[PDB]
Order: structure tokens, then C-alpha cells, then sequence
């Protein structure tokens, strides 16, 4: 209905204005015109909980929500479901914590973890760059970190994304995990400025200027990305943030990272970089995201992008188990 469009874009005008006398009329008129108009039920709904009408209100949420007899069907089916999901997953988070505690009690001077923590580094490295076409072995990664000698029949390209990753590691274990206060614009821009630095120090620690498309995402318009990523970062620092379970919070941070993409290259790296910041500040490991895992990663990924970011969450619950199962697998004493 073109009346019902017209009446609701007034009825917003009108509360903006604060006729909210007028505001009513108009939200009913749409409703009049359109009796299934999704915007006006959920836009009356607003108006009528900010007048502490809370029956009201849920009336015009639920009717927006049910308006054919499938969408009732999935209603009354997702009211039964989301308290069993809801046990399936703190079953899994209760799971993780648990192995969180059994790995931080073992004492940091112990032969057998200083083994598989000096491994399992350099098997972060590989993962983060083997995921997108890095064609570098394990022993290669070693040799290139260790002794600093280029490898032979290999890209200057494929092993500067190796040493940028490296410089990433270092800054962060040695500067921000410990450092106490707010995380800023500035600290993702140093991480992602030693990330890209050694492959393209040009586009290395600023944000892209230009239109791109990752995957099958759309990320925000340039002239945008600065205020995303002022939101973005005053999110990480909130009250909210910080009650949410640290892998939740974690993988939050990664997915709305990546969701923004404010750099030409390195998002996936960078954003990977901030979650295992997160875990290791909460007192957890850091963590992986295998290469063989790419489908799965770029599956939750684009779930996320379509409005249910829960199996992505989901999904870094799961690398961060794997994790810990093979830190706690290394007790062959
Ligand atoms: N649908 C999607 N929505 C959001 N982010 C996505 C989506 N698909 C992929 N991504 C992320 O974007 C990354 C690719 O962007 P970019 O090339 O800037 O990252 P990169 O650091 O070069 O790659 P990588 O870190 O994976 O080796 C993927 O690795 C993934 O983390
Ligand atoms: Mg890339």
C-alpha cells in the first residue's frame, strides 16, 4: 500500500517532531491501509513500549512476526527449540571452561607445555596464511623465523606474510596482552601495519579508500569504515562486551571485524589476531583456525552476514577445544 508507506514515514516524523497524539493516528492509519505492514507493527510496537504499554507493544512485535500460518508454525516450533540450544550451547562453553582451568593450573615452567606452546606457534602461523593460498610448509615457516635465511623456489610475497605475522605475534604477546586499558583505533592499526608491513607497507596499518567485495559479503562504503570502526571499538570496551563469555566476545570481535574489512588485505589475519588477544587477556590460549576448516569458516561467516552470527560462535568454540585438547594431549610424561 502507498498510503500505508506514506502514513508510517509521518507517524516517524511526527515522533521525531514530539506529536506523539499525531504519531498514533497515523501508526493506526497505516495499519488501516496495510493491516500485515511489518515496518508500521514493528515501528508501533517501539512507540507503544516507550509509553510502557509492554502488552501492547509485544502484541504488534508478535503479529509482525506471525503474519502467514508458516510463520506460526516456525514461531510456536523456535519457542521450543531455543531453550535446548540454549543448554546445548552453555553445555559447550561449561566444556571449554573446564579445559581452560586444567591447562592455566599446569605451572608455566613445565618441559612438556613450554614443548607444545614453541609448536603449536608456528602451527598458528601456518593455519592463518595456508588458509588463503599460502603454499609454505611447516619447516619452511621454522626456517625463515629462526634463522632468517630466505627458502629457495618460493615467493618473496608468501614468506613476507609469514614475517609480518610473526612481528604481529610478538608486538601483541609482549605489548597489549598485559597492558591494562581500553583497546583503540591505534592498536588494531599497529597490529594490522606489522601484519601487511613486510608485503605492502604503502596500504599497511590504514584503512582502503576503495569499493571491495570479500566472499560473497559486502562490506561498508569507505567513507564509512571510520565510523564503523569507532562503533566497532566502543562495543570491545563496553560493559556488555565484557560480561559475555570470552570466547563469545572473542569471536564477536573477529566476525565484526571482518563484517567492516576496513583494510585492502589482511582483514582475515588482523581480525583473527584481535580474538586471540581477547582469549589470552580472559586467560585463554591462543587458538586456531585450520586450513582444512576454510568451507566451514566461510559457511558460519556467511551465515553471520545473514543475520545468525550464533553458528560462528559455534564455530570458534570449536577450534578453541581442539586447541586445548592438544595442549592437554601433551601430558606424555
Ligand atoms: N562472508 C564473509 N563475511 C565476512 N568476512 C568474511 C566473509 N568471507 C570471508 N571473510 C573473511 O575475509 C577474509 C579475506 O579478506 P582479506 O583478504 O582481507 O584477508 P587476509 O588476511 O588477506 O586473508 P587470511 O587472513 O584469511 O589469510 C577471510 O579470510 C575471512 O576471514
Ligand atoms: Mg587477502
Amino acid at each position: 500500500s502507498l498510503e500505508a508507506r506514506a502514513a508510517l514515514n509521518q507517524a516517524l516524523e511526527m515522533k521525531r517532531q514530539g506529536k506523539r497524539e499525531k504519531a498514533q493516528k497515523l501508526f493506526m492509519h497505516a495499519l488501516k491501509m496495510d493491516p500485515d505492514f511489518v515496518d508500521a507493527l514493528t515501528e508501533f510496537g517501539i512507540f507503544s513500549e516507550e509509553d510502557k504499554d509492554i502488552i501492547q507493544a509485544d502484541y504488534l512485535y508478535t503479529r509482525a512476526l506471525t503474519i502467514s500460518p508458516y510463520h506460526e508454525k516456525a514461531l510456536v516450533n523456535r519457542d521450543r527449540t531455543l531453550p535446548l540450544v540454549e543448554e546445548i550451547d552453555q553445555r559447550y562453553f561449561s566444556i571449554i571452561d573446564s579445559k581452560v582451568k586444567k591447562v592455566m593450573s599446569i605451572p608455566k615452567g613445565n618441559s612438556a607445555l613450554r614443548r607444545v606452546m614453541e609448536e603449536t606457534y608456528y602451527h598458528h602461523i601456518y593455519h592463518t596464511v595456508a588458509i588463503e593460498g599460502n603454499t609454505l610448509t611447516l619447516s619452511e615457516i621454522r626456517h625463515i623465523l629462526e634463522t632468517r635465511y630466505a627458502v629457495p623456489g618460493k615467493s618473496d610475497e608468501e614468506q613476507n606474510e609469514v614475517i609480518g605475522m610473526h612481528a604481529a605475534m610478538k608486538y601483541i604477546n609482549t605489548t597489549l596482552v598485559s597492558r591494562i586499558g581500553s583497546v583503540t583505533i591505534s592498536d588494531v592499526l599497529e597490529i594490522h601495519r606489522r601484519v601487511l608491513g613486510y608485503v605492502d607497507p604503502v596500504e599497511a596499518g590504514r584503512f582502503r579508500t576503495t569499493q571491495v567485495l570479500v566472499g560473497h559479503h559486502i562490506p561498508p562504503h569507505p567513507q564509512d569504515v571510520e565510523k564503523q570502526m569507532q562503533e566497532f571499538v566502543q562495543w570491545l570496551n563496553s560493559e556488555e562486551a565484557m560480561n559475555l563469555h570470552p570466547v563469545e566476545f572473542a569471536a564477536l570481535a573477529h566476525y565484526k571485524l571482518v563484517y567492516i574489512h576496513p583494510f585492502i588485505d589482511g582483514n582475515g589475519r588482523t581480525s583473527r589476531l584481535l580474538m586471540n588477544l581477547i582469549l589470552m587477556q580472559a586467560g585463554y590460549p591462543p587458538i586456531t583456525i585450520r586450513k582444512e576448516q576454510r568451507s566451514d569458516y566461510y559457511h558460519v561467516l556467511e551465515a553471520a552476514n545473514e543475520g545468525d552470527v550464533r553458528p560462528f560462535i559455534r564455530f570458534i568454540a570449536k577450534c578453541t577445544e581442539t586447541t586445548l585438547d592438544t595442549l592437554l594431549f601433551a601430558t606424555t610424561e
